[PDB]
């Protein structure tokens, strides 16, 4: 019969053998396995989305995006395992490079040298340049979605919440529900934004840089609105000019109702950080999303001068409602290339 792990079917053989439980992920069970063809261990994640339209959507999203992207700092899909027919297909297994660790695990246990911070940040931005060049937003950047190998090469993963950019339709009302991880949400999400612009991702990167500097999340909100007052507790009260950019009255009047808060200087928050790193941090964690630094400007910042080389920071060749039944079929078609 099929391979079993923790009392569950993990049906990947006979190419993949010698399975080891790694942990549970946003999709389900993740294991490592020996790839008898490439003579190397790999990671395999098991996905079971076919009962729910939303799951079908996140799965289809990830698969389509990862199959189209090809970049050193973005996790690829090596192989996809599933039944030969739709009728028999209950699960889909996604095979990817096995990576030693991730930035979430690393930050729990390891102090990062400035040299490491700088290299990790460069790689995150290099990958993000490619993603944004494809007119795609990742929308859930955070340490656990940044994989690292034994030599600290970094790969962005999990495109389950990704979307094509849609700035013309970004405006919404105050306190609009949002799905992406709370601690890494830009302030405008809580005020007047659907998170359909590239600036949403830059905010998340800024949060990640701050977290690398101190091993603690910079804005650890406990609930939707608490997130915003963590942010304001550090950046201080928005300027009149930045308030005037928020036309929605409920959002604006909420901000006006708050007592004045002073900005906390980055160098008091991070007294041993490199000054150039803090200058770049400030530009990524800018309150007004229109004034926030863009990915290519960030790559060109003096902090990253030892790595910056636009000719070696590639872009994508081209820019990138349905019921679950049509989705199961689309997943079936999208994964066909890996048969048998
Ligand atoms: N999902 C996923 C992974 C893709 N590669 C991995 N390496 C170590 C642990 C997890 C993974």
């Amino acid at each position: 019969g099929p391979e079993m792990v923790r009392g569950q079917v993990f049906d990947v053989g006979p190419r993949y053998t010698n399975l080891s439980y790694i942990g549970e992920g946003a999709y389900g069970m993740v294991c490592s396995a020996y790839d008898n063809l490439n003579k190397v261990r790999v990671a395999i994640k098991k996905i079971s989305p076919f009962e729910h339209q939303t799951y079908c959507q996140r799965t289809l999203r990830e698969i389509k995006i990862l199959l189209r992207f090809r970049h050193e700092n973005i996790i690829g899909i090596n192989d996809i395992i599933r039944a030969p027919t739709i009728e028999q297909m209950k699960d889909v297994y996604i095979v990817q490079d096995l990576m030693e660790t991730d930035l979430y695990k690393l930050l729990k246990t390891q102090h990062l040298s400035n040299d490491h911070i700088c290299y990790f940040l460069y790689q995150i931005l290099r990958g993000l340049k490619y993603i944004h060049s494809a007119n795609v937003l990742h929308r859930d950047l955070k340490p656990s979605n940044l994989l690292l190998n034994t030599t600290c090469d970094l790969k962005i993963c999990d495109f389950g919440l990704a979307r094509v950019a849609d700035p013309d339709h970004d405006h919404t009302g105050f306190l609009t529900e949002y799905v992406a991880t709370r601690w890494y949400r830009a302030p405008e999400i809580m005020l007047n934004s659907k998170g359909y612009t590239k600036s949403i991702d830059i905010w998340s990167v800024g949060c990640i840089l701050a977290e690398m500097l101190s091993n603690r999340p910079i804005f650890p909100g406990k609930h939707y609105l608490d997130q915003l007052n963590h942010i304001l507790g550090i950046l201080g009260s928005p300027s009149q000019e930045d308030l005037n950019c928020i036309i929605n009255l409920k959002a604006r009047n909420y901000l006006l109702s708050l007592p004045h808060k002073n900005k906390v200087p980055w160098n008091r928050l991070f007294p041993n950080a490199d000054s150039k790193a803090l200058d770049l941090l400030d530009k990524m964690l800018t309150f007004n999303p229109h004034k926030r630094i863009e990915v290519e400007q960030a790559l060109a910042h003096p902090y990253l001068e030892q790595y910056y080389d636009p000719s070696d920071e590639p872009i994508a060749e081209a820019p990138f409602d349905l019921p679950k039944e049509k989705l199961k079929e689309l997943i079936f078609e999208e994964t066909a290339r890996f048969q048998p």
